[PDB]
This record gives C-alpha cells, sequence and structure tokens, in this order.
C-alpha cells in the first residue's frame, strides 16, 4: 500500500530553486542533515532523562554515513527520536511553510542558499546533489514508515518492510550521476570536519570493499 501526496505549492517551489540554481556550495547538504540528525538526538537524550524506559528502542545515540558506490547512494543514520507517519507527511516534522516564505525573502534580501538551516529547512538541501531522497524512520510511538521523493510536486508514504530500524531515522541519498564526489572518504572527512566539527554525537564514516 502506497500514498501518494501533493507537497504544498511553497515547498514544491523550494525543491525546483534548489534544483534548478545555479549554486556551486553544494557541500552544505552534509551539514544540515547532520545538524537534523544531532536534533533528533538531543530529543529522545532530554526525553530519556525522566523515562529511560525511551531508550528500550536502542541506547547508543550516535549518527553514522554510510557510502555505497554500486548503489551511488549515501545514507544518513541515526538513532535520534525519529518520526511518526503524521510527522513524516507534515513536511517530515518542519513547519516548511512558513519556513520557506522566510528563506525566500532572505535570498532576495541578499541571502545564499548556505543560510537554509537558520530557517527550518535545510532538509531540502539534500536535493542539491541527490535526484531521489528515502527517509526512513521509526518513533517509539508509531510503526517504521518509509518516505519518497523524486521532487517533481509528489511524495509517496508507505510502511517499511526494510531491516527493523529499533529507533532513529534514515536518510538515503540517491546522488545524481555528477555528484559522486560526496561518496569519496576523502571528501566526506574534509565536509564533516569543516562544517560538523562540533556535533555532540560519535559520527561514524563507514568505509566500502
Ligand atoms: Br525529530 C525531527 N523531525 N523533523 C526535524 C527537522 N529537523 C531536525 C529534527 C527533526
Ligand atoms: Br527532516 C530530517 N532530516 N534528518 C532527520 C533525522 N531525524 C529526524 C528528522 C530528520
Ligand atoms: Br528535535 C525536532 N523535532 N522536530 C523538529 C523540527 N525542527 C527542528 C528540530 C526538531
Ligand atoms: Br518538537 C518540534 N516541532 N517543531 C520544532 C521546531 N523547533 C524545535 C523543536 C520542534
Amino acid at each position: 500500500e502506497v500514498e501518494t501526496f501533493a507537497f504544498q505549492a511553497e515547498i514544491a517551489q523550494l525543491m525546483s530553486l534548489i534544483i534548478n540554481t545555479f549554486y556551486s556550495n553544494k557541500e552544505i547538504f552534509l551539514r544540515e542533515l547532520i545538524s537534523n540528525s544531532s536534533d533528533a538526538l538531543d530529543k529522545i537524550r532530554y526525553e530519556s532523562l525522566t523515562d529511560p524506559s525511551k531508550l528500550d528502542s536502542g541506547k547508543e545515540l550516535h549518527i553514522n554515513l554510510i557510502p555505497n558506490k554500486q548503489d551511488r547512494t549515501l545514507t544518513i543514520v541515526d538513532t535520534g527520536i525519529g518520526m511518526t507517519k503524521a510527522d513524516l507527511i507534515n513536511n517530515l516534522g518542519t513547519i516548511a511553510k512558513s519556513g520557506t516564505k522566510a528563506f525566500m525573502e532572505a535570498l532576495q534580501a541578499g541571502a545564499d542558499i548556505s543560510m537554509i538551516g537558520q530557517f527550518g529547512v535545510g532538509f531540502y538541501s539534500a536535493y542539491l546533489v541527490a535526484e531521489k531522497v528515502t527517509v526512513i524512520t521509526k518513533h517509539n510511538d508509531d510503526e517504521q514508515y518509509a518516505w519518497e521523493s523524486s521532487a517533481g510536486g509528489s511524495f509517496t508514504v508507505r510502511t517499511d518492510t526494510g531491516e527493523p530500524m529499533g529507533r532513529g531515522t534514515k536518510v538515503i541519498l540517491h546522488l545524481k550521476e555528477d555528484q559522486t564526489e560526496y561518496l569519496e572518504e576523502r571528501r566526506i572527512k574534509e565536509i564533516v570536519k569543516k562544517h560538523s566539527q562540533f556535533i555532540g554525537y560519535p559520527i561514524t564514516l563507514f568505509v566500502e570493499k
């Protein structure tokens, strides 16, 4: 069972601007998704302060970066709080409509795309390098779900029959053909060290065969 939704017009306008505007500093996508993972990890840790059983789905709080050259995918895995089905449909738990409004007004007022994170819509920078994004997520209060979109004005949500996640979120970036540099080991370390050096969680860059 697959449900297909239309993006709100403002969100579809945001993704098309990200996809079509000439902008070379594409590496900021990783900082934004890592920052999102850190926020999700902060929340589940806070809830565990008064209810330790919230970590029964996994006590480890970490971020993994998994490149796969054969699939041409870069996967950002975290064990944060995760998202419910309603959160996924609700623009992945953000106020993306009002956040996009402020972002596009800043852009005409001198801003550039790299400041997208200060507006709560940093997730959509993933489409600087990915032609398709798959979000697998598991919240303690819901089942495991899969969110997917190749832009084009629509996204799908389905029950995920894949590997059970325990708790957290998996962001799978199906990279564009000319953006495979973000699967190289030394390129990812350089980006993590320059934009994410103060994330308060272990970031493990998986290596390949
Ligand atoms: Br948890 C969660 N849901 N949506 C988010 C967007 N940015 C950071 C964290 C989250
Ligand atoms: Br939106 C988003 N990007 N990365 C995440 C990790 N956990 C929850 C929500 C998100
Ligand atoms: Br943590 C978290 N849950 N939902 C969010 C939306 N924006 C930023 C951070 C979060
Ligand atoms: Br929870 C939550 N929903 N939306 C948010 C925005 N910023 C921080 C936390 C949240």
